[PDB]
This record gives C-alpha cells, sequence and structure tokens, in this order.
RNA sequence: UUGUUGUUUUUUUU
C-alpha cells in the first residue's frame, strides 16, 4: 500500500577468495566513527576493513583458538569512543572477542555463557549488548567481561538477528519471523513494537542514526529500508530497483547510507537520503 | 604433486537476479557451434543465452509444468541442430526438448528419471543422461524412447557429469571417486581417468575438438585437469583466484571451458596458451 | 525443487 522511494546503490564492493578485499562469507558488517566498513568473514576466520569507499585498508585474524586467532566469527561491532571492534564467534565458541581499532588482541570472554550470539552493540556507556538466537537471550557485557544484566525474552521473540540501542537504555532487536523490531529495557521489560506485518517482512537487520531514526532493513521481495521514529511513526520507506541474495547483516553510515552484506559474497553502499527538490 | 599452469579467467559475466544476464541459480551450462553459453537458470525457471563474450542474447521458459519449466538443471546442445536439450530436476525429472529459437519442441521421460545430474548427446543425436543417487545411466532417441539402460552403482558413488565419444563410449566424472569413469552403452566398465591425487572432487567433465578429455574440480583452487581417452595426463592447471561453490562447467571450441558457480556468475577460462619464445 | 569438497559453525523469506 506503501508507495516507496525507489533507490540504487552507489558502491559495491568484494567478491568470493581469500585474498584481501576477497570473502568466503560476510556474515556481520559494523562501521565506526570514521565510516571503515568492518566485516567478518567467517570462512576465512578474519575481520576485514575497509575505508568508506570500499577501499581494503588491513585484515586480522585466523583461523584458531589462541589469542589472535578466530573461529567462525559471524557479527561485529564498534566501541565509538576508542574505535575497538567487537567480534562474536558462532557456536561451538560462543564468545566475545575485542580486538583495538589496529586489529592488536585485548581480550576474548563470554564463552561458558553465550550459546548463539546472533547480534551485537554497544552502548553509550561501552557496555555490550548481545541477542541471542533459538533461546531468546539478551545479555549485556562491560568491557573486560562482567555480566552486568540478562534476560530472557523467550516470550516475545521467534527469530532475533540485529540488534541497536538508544541512549536510553531501550534495547531495539529485529525479528525475523516477526515482522518487526521489538523494543526492550536492560531489565529485560517488553515496551513496544516497531514496524510490523506488511511494511516490514522478514527483517534482516535494524540501525539507529545519529538523528535516533530506527532504520529496518528486509530482503522480502526487493531490499527494502523502513524508517521510523523511535515510537514507531513511519517517517520513510525505500525500496531496492534490483533484487538481492540473501542478506547477512546491514549497518549504518553518517552519510545517510546503509552498507548490506549480501550471499553473493558482496557488500552494497545504498544512500537513504537525497536532496531536496526544488 | 604435480605443477600445475596458472591461470585468470578472461571474461566474467552474470549476478543476482530476476532480469536480463541475472540469475539465481546457474545449475547448468552448455555450448552450442556457435560458442553461445547457454544457462539453465533454475530458480528463475528459464534458461538464458548469451554469446561467447558474454552478452545477453535471449532467454526463454517461465515456471509451470504446462508445454514451461520447473526448475531446469542441466542443459546440452545438439550439435546440428542447435537444439537444446534440458532437463528439470525431481519432482519432475524430465527432459525437454526446445529448438535454438527457444521453441518447445517436446518433453519426455517424466516416468523414468528420478534424479537427473548430468545430461549430453552423442554424434548420432542420442541422448545420454547421467542420474545420481541411484547411479543410472539412460539413452534416449528424440522422441523420447529409451535405447539403453543401466545402473553403475558398483563403480559409482557420487556421478555429476557427463560427456561421450564416437566410439560409444561414456565418460563419467564422479565427485566422491576423485576420477572419470568409463563405460559403453551396454554398461560395461571400462576404464578410469584421472584419481585421487589429481582430480580430487570434480565437478564436471568435457571432450574438446581434439577428441582430448578435461576434467574440472574445485577441490582447492579451480584445478582443469586434461588427459587422452587412454588415460594419459597431457596438461594441468590451476586457477590463481578461488571460486565458490561451481555447478557444472562447459567446453568452447576456441580452447575455453566456461564455469558457472553458486556466485550467480559464469567464468571463462582459457586452457590453451601461446608457445613462449626459445 | 537442490548429496560437491575446500576444519567443526550458520531458523531469514523471496
Amino acid at each position: 500500500q506503501i508507495k516507496r522511494q525507489k533507490m540504487i546503490y552507489h558502491c559495491k564492493f568484494g567478491e568470493f577468495g581469500v585474498m584481501e578485499g576477497q570473502f568466503t562469507e560476510p556474515s556481520g558488517v559494523a562501521v565506526n566513527a570514521q565510516n571503515d566498513i568492518i566485516v567478518a568473514d567467517t570462512n576465512n576466520h578474519r575481520i576485514q576493513i575497509f575505508d568508506k569507499e570500499g577501499r581494503f585498508k588491513f585484515q586480522f585474524g585466523e583461523c584458531g583458538k589462541r589469542d589472535s586467532q578466530l573461529l567462525y566469527p559471524n557479527r561485529v561491532a564498534v566501541v565509538r569512543n576508542s574505535g575497538d571492534i567487537i567480534v562474536t564467534e558462532r557456536s561451538p565458541t560462543h564468545q566475545i572477542q575485542i580486538y583495538n581499532q589496529y586489529g592488536q588482541f585485548v581480550r576474548k570472554f563470554g564463552a561458558t555463557i553465550l550459546q548463539h550470539p546472533r547480534g551485537v552493540t554497544v552502548d553509550n556507556k561501552g557496555r555490550i549488548i548481545v541477542v541471542e538466537c533459538k533461546v531468546m537471550r539478551v545479555i549485556i557485557f562491560d568491557q573486560n567481561g562482567n555480566v552486568l544484566h540478562k534476560f530472557g525474552c523467550s516470550k516475545h521473540l521467534e527469530f532475533p538477528n540485529g540488534v541497536v540501542v538508544n541512549d536510553k537504555q531501550e534495547i531495539f532487536i529485529s525479528d525475523n519471523r516477526a515482522h518487526c523490531v521489538k523494543v526492550f529495557n536492560y531489565e529485560g521489560q517488553y515496551l513496544r513494537q516497531i514496524g510490523g506485518e506488511g511494511i516490514t517482512n522478514y527483517p534482516i537487520g535494524v540501525g539507529i542514526n545519529s538523528n535516533g531514526e530506527i532504520l529496518i532493513a528486509d530482503n522480502h521481495n526487493n531490499f527494502n529500508l523502513t524508517i521510523f521514529t523511535q515510537d514507531g511513526q513511519l517517517i520513510s520507506a525505500l525500496e531496492s530497483k534490483v533484487k538481492h541474495a540473501q542478506c547477512f547483516d546491514v549497518a549504518l553510515m553518517d552519510d545517510g547510507s546503509v552498507v548490506l552484506a549480501s550471499k553473493d559474497y558482496r557488500l552494497y553502499i545504498y544512500r537513504y537520503v537525497q536532496l531536496a527538490p526544488v
């Protein structure tokens, strides 16, 4: 029922492979303060960092369980102020790893606590928030590995696959099978719903931009971006001109863009802002 | 243990999508007398035809069970007529014949074929299908009559490709036997080409204008190993970059292999070269 | 509709 603004990507990079700028599986994507694009390249067991234009800068990590090694890294997040890179690993490892902006290993934790990490983010106080699929848990860490909060949401979540937070201790979780974003507080109380069936079907990720606006991305037919206020009011809706392979994850860039990681081993950058027409 | 000549592809085309020159799943590839590249685009329920340089010419077929395609997975060309032989995988599991213009001619074999996994045509116009799981070879005439039929569960573990010479010898690539197995039309096992160490996990087989046997695999890099029909090794190549899972391969008379891959792209590798100056 | 492999892992839907 919504007439969506058409959009095309202005940037595309990546391909299959093990060399620099190549992926085996780009399961996770994140963006730092300088709009560098950080990608979890799972089956290469490494993290790759690109600039905002998709040029390879550097990589870190290799297959293993030792320090400075990764085993199936799937999601990434950035500590804004320090530029530290938060990495989650999939089961059987299911733990958090922290690397600094130079790709040096800092620490790892949460291995005995996490089961199926599926989304990760960091609030303005540096607390690390992980959402887990299947078991439907949310776990909040500090950067040294202490558990600050923990709660289940198996009552409200069917398939959680993305998470962000505002500065009011509200957690926005995209739910693939509920066709919407679910909002919680740090205590674990369900607050409200953003989007829903018919406008945000099968969401694959969620973002919060510098305006505090909530972006919900999905690939239900074309690639769609639906933008809301935190109270749930729709303010913008976009749709891609071409169809995309399965989408793993999305991240926001300060220029008003979404970085899209897809199963065709490529990343796409869509602009969701435009000039005001005369 | 074999020192392989390194190679790079000189042509690349295709991407994910439903439009012309886009694929959802390029499961099958074939080449006609004019080196047009014919692609089975399975989940789009269509066949797409490109010229030797990867330019889109035209498409035919749409989803359905009427005299339409439902999950076409392999293709072969009747050289003299330019007819396109199409197999559909289960549940349909039948052969369809289209002419060079993409016009439906006829369909057959629905009640006999179970799991078509490879198809080719001999110089007399007989259509040969190899089936995985059940390990069968079935030879049809162009009206749909079964001329020959035999099981090879004793010699085959995972057949995924087939070609023939003009001597009624059938060359079948076996993914889990790491070689090509040779049979006659009666079903007698004749000999083996390749083996463990040089043709691991073959994904297809070809016979070129010289009667030379090409075995393609993606066990690490993309490899081409070339033999005589008696099994003597004469050439061996390997790609400089790694590829996503490869569905199928076909030969171009200019001395190239067309490679269809799970990254929704086709690659053309040249396996001939200039003689260096001595 | 789908048996490639390329270290275990990966509930998107189309």
